[PDB]
């Protein structure tokens, strides 16, 4: 049904730089967006900072 893309199931980029932040990662589990300590520059592109967004742009409702 969807194309497919390559940044909203990709595993959560934790490891990079040296930062202690809090971004929504969306899990390919539950569904939901659980917020995880992202390192900072660098990583993918699915790095949410609210939640509202993260189910408004991979689940779309």
């Amino acid at each position: 049904e969807f194309h497919g893309p390559s940044w909203c199931l990709t595993p959560a980029d934790r490891g990079l730089c040296r930062a202690n932040e809090n971004r929504f990662y969306y899990n390919s589990v539950i569904g939901k967006c659980r917020p995880f300590k992202y390192s900072g520059c660098g990583g993918n592109e699915n790095n949410f900072t609210s939640k509202q967004e993260c189910l408004r742009a991979c689940k779309k409702g």
